[PDB]
């Protein structure tokens, strides 16, 4: 029973670093895992491979003309703990949709039997900033059943988490896409955990883990590796094992209940992220 | 002589706040301006209208028909300096295309006569992060002739500027969509201005204005207004006026020259945005070494 | 019973702002309070007087000849909630001892009957980075019997908290000086509450209150006033009222048990303030690894 | 001709890091340097010695019983480039004076013959926050002719630089103590470089060098070393060399011109560090609008 998961979140909150660290922890737990990158704005395999930038399917397509000309050897590389790594390749700037690329790639792996192994998990690393048809393609085509959202106590991070839930709600009726949990990439802020726990509560889900900020992540990042690999004894390592072990044991798969912009702002203000609004100063000149 | 302009850039660097502030400067200078928010996940008109969120074209279409049903009066609101304000609205989570929404909005506004009315400038506030077919829709359909790029001295904001320039290069043989300059939104970091100037020379453009950080910006955003409106005497207010001025007189429209990822890494690593790599230590564990 | 208190801690963590907000909360609870400024690098009475820089006893005495020509009225002002405010004035650069100016202030206040019987609290706002002889004067001279340490999760603020504790141990069996509690000035950090509680655990004291980081404090600071006065219906206001009340009902005075530098580092590493060291690569050049 | 210098500056701005990387660049250039640490809150020698904590004169003397039965080998350690490293030790918490232990350390080093013929520089690393008599001890005793003030474009760092400048003025005629320049220790901020030069112009001095923020410094420090030793190929290394070279070549030893607090505020404001004071809201309640 291979589990088809995806990680969704906006960019610039460390979504990909967490994806790779968690996956490494799976490999260290003796799970066989594939990472499929579906994010143009981040490398989703660099830390597993030790590479700078894996060649994507989209740019290897030009090398021979079409994806039917491609060998699976060129696209799918093995790295740490024999984690299987692939990068779809983002759209050509101005002349491409991101759904089409991710379809192209997922069917290529299907045709070539990448999904035909003793594979325990596949994790699609997906950009979930602006949740259009394109980035919602793994959901729509039912290519990921278990969605995890990487977010944080930042406004836009939680907005993204809310739209991602909405996107899910769309194709919930159709296919078995569910929300597995929220993952908090800490910003080393106070009450951030509680914030996301309360957001989870309202979404009808769970904060499956709080991922702290810890310099050992960056120290592993310099060496193009995960923390699991770099330093198994780091206290950060137990943090990714906890997340990983919780995903494995996870049986909580819901249809989320998105929230309103006021219902959100209410959260922000409750946990001291946003301040209580004051209309007496609204529209009022300094003179 | 209406000039159709777009501001492209990524989220989280205050693109919209610069657009609103810029536009308030123009109105204060006596120009008539319309703003078409084409950024999902951004309130592009909130400072002009003193509103928490404008009604978006896409969300009122949720009723039925982004045409007919929708009335320009329920779409287009005037605000500070008689600035006309429109919010296209983002795509339906999971289903719709963002560019399809934007064009529909723009088509609606054409079809309802908004682009008359004695307009000196219209500004499209467009998301330009992952510049897909979607967000390059206003370029392909030549809905904006001049493109300004909001960027900061940050990896991703500079990679977006790059992808925005590739998208302009893709359609420069079709239409007359040209890059007008980079606007740098400060992160209050050393050497940021030099960084962007270097990006400009490579992209084949100019850093048209350096927009400093200043608490008077947030102070005005809190009150849901621009600095130009909140305190025109402020020093930050003079900066937005200078931006507005250089845009009015801007005579430089170019086909940019996108750089390669190595050339981009070369540039970060000059200004220390990226660290120099010690590749001897790559793949090495804490125990080994 | 006029409780003779002192706030100690290093600069740059908002010690003073907490003191004044705290003392504002006491004077709103109908208390009679005197703040004596014993910190050269902080205006300890600015927010109470709505004043830029209160004139110090050392400044005034020089423009007079001596502390004997000095009138009480130029040196002790009443502010919000009729709080009495005094500023000792730090040492003359290069010559004077921070302590000597403090003792002059205290003797002048004692000489001129500034310490009234009705008074419910005196707070000394004392610098507490380097806990030398000069800055431990209140404690040596038995003027400060109840010490509150304003700290935070940054190393120097905690090291300083430990050094102020060692200062207390010295005079605890000469006079009745006791540590009353730690006061966390939050840097909007994760686990910072748990850190100071665990520091207090080791010291024998308690973390009496955690003061949040809230922008209304800054909004109030800017207007040279406390949150108690600026906006009583603010949530931060309730946070100072909490602190003040806990202070009012505090019966836990103790002799602290300072900790080894090894123990301190054990705490910072456990709460992520210090990094776990990679001792193998110590002293190694990047060329040799 | 040995040159007796001193690095004054406030805590927490990486003064001692700059000191040690500076001496490394002097040593790389074949100069004989001794670092004498006079900071209670900092290791002035750890990066040279690759050691967690050098034993101080205070504690070593505390062990023996007096400083007359203390051997030179015990305190004076050699490190990278055979830089001589010494640590005065801070004051006995609550009782001690910081100037007592520094005069002690200097007399010992004198008698034991640590100040050798071959030595080209000695540097005292003194905490320069509150410039009392005790911390001005190297100046008063005329043990430091050249003073370099580390600072940054921040209120309190510039204030401390100001107070140090008054400390020099005081003993300027008596001794031969001059100010040699400011060293800006970057916080990666805009206009900070323009600010410290402007301060320098008001003190009647110069900015000798602007030290960038660069992660390599922390990469070196984690391994308990200077950049010069970590990686002499890094752009930072050259920065420490430029600083060191300019110091070697420096011919600008002045008596400073300290500025008023108002003058310092005018500088902060001119370079966007402070906002202009809105006196129209000082005293004013939130509800009072
Ligand atoms: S559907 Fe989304 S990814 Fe595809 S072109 Fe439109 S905006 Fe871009
Ligand atoms: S006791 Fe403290 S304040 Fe007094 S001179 Fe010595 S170091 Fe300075
Ligand atoms: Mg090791
Ligand atoms: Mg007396
Ligand atoms: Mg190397």
């Amino acid at each position: 029973a291979m589990r088809q998961c995806a990680i969704y979140g906006k960019g610039g909150i460390g979504k990909s670093t967490t994806t790779q660290n968690l996956v490494a922890a799976l490999a260290e737990a003796g799970k066989k895992v594939m990472i499929v990158g579906c994010d143009p704005k981040a490398d989703s395999t660099r830390l597993i491979l030790h590479s700078k930038a894996q060649n994507t399917i989209m740019e290897m397509a030009a090398e021979a003309g079409t994806v039917e000309d491609l060998e699976l050897e060129d696209v799918l590389k093995a790295g740490y703990g024999d984690i299987k790594c692939v990068e779809s390749g983002g759209p050509e700037p101005g002349v491409g949709c991101a759904g089409r690329g991710v379809i192209t790639a997922i069917n290529f792996l299907e045709e070539e039997g990448a999904y035909e192994d003793d594979l325990d998990f596949v994790f699609y690393d997906v950009l979930g900033d602006v949740v259009c048809g394109g980035f919602a393609m793994p959901i729509r085509e039912n290519k990921a059943q278990e969605i995890y959202i990487v977010c944080s106590g930042e406004m836009m991070a939680m907005y993204a988490a809310n739209n991602i839930s909405k996107g899910i709600v769309k194709y919930a009726n159709s296919g078995g896409v569910r929300l597995a949990g929220l993952i908090c990439n800490s910003r080393n802020t106070d009450r951030e955990d509680e914030l996301i726990m309360a957001l989870a509560e309202k979404l009808g889900t769970q904060m499956i883990h709080f991922v702290p900020r810890d310099n050992v992540v960056q120290r592993a990042e310099i060496r193009r590796m995960t923390v699991i690999e770099y330093d198994p004894k780091a206290k950060q390592a137990d943090e990714y094992r906890a997340l990983a072990q919780k995903i494995i044991d996870n049986k909580m798969l819901v249809i989320p209940t998105p929230i309103t912009m006021d219902e959100l702002e209410e959260l922000l203000m409750e946990f001291g992220i946003m301040d209580e609004e004051d209309e007496s100063i609204v529209g009022k000149t300094a003179a």
